[PDB]
């Protein structure tokens, strides 16, 4: 039941827009119903919109660029100008099969100039936490969590970071804990398997990386061609909705925004365990942090199967 | 040392202004500053021009507040007239801010941040291999450097250039392109560095030269300024006329250099140096990450020695 419902993905959260283009034609063939208003000026967004009518002249010819590449060629994010407003977004592409779906995050425009520096100053913070990782001496898991929730909670300033491992029957485990003064821990409690689905682990082999911002908001429909005689697959963009239980789950525990990144070893391939943070108050993050934060995850995983060694 | 500190010449390849701490106007300028930034009340670019004239808004208000710091570098400035795009690179001297500015292609500047997202992921990917080395051999772990540095730049010859007690010095490992004369186990006459230009390298980590046969370009300076302004600091500094022609006769026509400095106690260990047959040009981005791979190889070298 859980799998179809995710895998489509028609309803994404509203802190941006989506659109999915044709490789053939460069139209559009579906869109969230936010995005006319996002991108346009309310020359209407629909279907079979040509990109070359909403965006500046250098920003459709880059995401029509990205047409062009295999994936594991995609640089993200892009940045984009509306072509009315002159409004900028981060344009963040994946591909399936025939089509390309663009996730769009908007940018403050007081933020446009400092685009290349704070990226680079995301990754730098990211690349020193590695360093003290390297840094440990062997031998003691408990350690190397304690690390990296520390390098994390500095890093993203969510109010709880948390390490949670996956016992053999599946069950979980908080093994270790950071949060802001005056919260409850969690750390040391042991938690249902059926907490986490085995449809939501799947997913997080190959979404690495998954922002909520606000549990509480209102969703948005994403619709697509009437001609088209399936569904097309959206879950791999980055704005997809929570499954209403997860979020009355988390309404229930006060963490109204949270960020988990998939610890996958032997990437025998295995998802070991999350790194979960939780946010009392509604919290967005931008893309290039969450991209560093994937590297570092990766990296805190080979140190995992080494000490399981 | 009082013709690289005192000396006035850029490579031109970008252009420079400084701005007086205070007022924020102009105080110098390189002579190609005028064409590169305005396509040429007064001549738009002169001592004492306001830098609300030259550039858009939003990229004065950046600037602005970076006089009011704490530098992340660089940032994306747009000229006022024809919207053409710069990487501004922003460093302090005592009576001013000096900013350096390097082109960026106007199609590119939508990929401006995911190519400095790349470039940082391959040197953090680096980082990672020279971490997963066993200790004690340098040979293994200077061999890795010059590998890495080779796949992460493009130039066609990297070598680790060790310096010794006497400060001569010799070349402990090499990568080149297919059919290139090796340089690996040659040692070179300490004077072929001076002392001055050590020094430099304690403060300015990496430096680039893009071709050694460029005509340079003055910055010209209010006469009546307090101070004498330092180009010590700057990415564009103009190499001394010994040195561009040292480079001629070797065929290195470009080049990019990174310190080695361990216990960063101090001293310089070596150099990581690059070369290329023909021009060569590296945004700043990638620059800026090999500055740290830098700093990371110099510590394993510490540890390695002890
Ligand atoms: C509804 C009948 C059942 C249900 C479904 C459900 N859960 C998830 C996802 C997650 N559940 C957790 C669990 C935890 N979070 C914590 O902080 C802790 C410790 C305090 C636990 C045990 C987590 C981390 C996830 C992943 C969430 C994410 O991706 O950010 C899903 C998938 C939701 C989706 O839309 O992706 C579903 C469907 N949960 C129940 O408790 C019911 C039995
Ligand atoms: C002129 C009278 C003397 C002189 C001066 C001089 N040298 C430098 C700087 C450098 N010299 C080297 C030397 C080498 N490069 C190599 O590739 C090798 C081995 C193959 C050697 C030995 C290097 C690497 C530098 C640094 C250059 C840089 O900053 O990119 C300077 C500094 C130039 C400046 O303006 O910064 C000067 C003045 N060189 C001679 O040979 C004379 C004896």
């Amino acid at each position: 039941a859980y799998l179809h419902h995710m895998q489509k993905g028609k309803m994404i959260q509203p802190f941006g827009c989506l659109l999915a283009l044709d490789e053939k034609t460069c139209k559009v063939i579906a869109y969230s119903e936010n995005a006319p208003e996002m991108l346009t000026m309310v020359p209407a967004l629909g279907i079979g919109t040509d990109i070359k009518t909403l965006f500046t002249a250098p920003s459709a010819s880059a995401l029509q660029k990205a047409l062009g590449f295999a994936e594991v060629l995609l640089l993200n994010p892009v940045l984009i100008h509306c072509k009315t407003s002159g409004k900028p977004f981060y344009a963040i592409i994946h591909r399936v099969t025939g089509s390309m779906i663009i996730d769009f995050e908007p940018v403050k425009p007081y933020e446009v100039p400092m685009t290349a520096a704070g990226a680079l100053q995301s990754y730098k913070l990211a690349a020193k936490a590695i360093t003290r990782l390297q840094s440990l001496p062997s031998g003691s898991m408990e350690r190397l969590c304690d690390t990296m929730v520390q390098e994390v909670f500095e890093l993203t300033g969510y109010d709880r970071v948390m390490a949670y491992k996956f016992h053999e029957d599946d069950h979980g485990e908080v093994i270790a804990e950071i949060t802001k003064p005056g919260l409850e821990p969690y750390l040391g409690l042991h938690y249902p398997a059926t907490d986490i689905p085995q449809a939501s682990r799947f997913l997080f082999m190959k979404n690495k990386v998954r922002m909520i911002v606000d549990c509480h908001a209102k969703h948005v429909r994403v619709l697509q061609d009437e001609k088209l005689p399936f569904d097309l697959t959206l879950c791999g963009s980055t704005l997809r909705a929570p499954h209403s239980c997860h979020a009355q789950y988390m309404a229930n525990m006060d963490s109204i925004a949270s960020l988990v990144m998939a610890v996958v070893v032997n990437d025998r391939k295995r998802l070991w365990g999350l790194v979960v943070c939780h946010n009392t108050t509604p919290r967005f993050v931008p893309f290039p942090l969450r991209y560093a934060c994937e590297f570092l995850a990766q990296v805190f995983a080979i140190h995992v199967n080494k000490e399981i060694e």
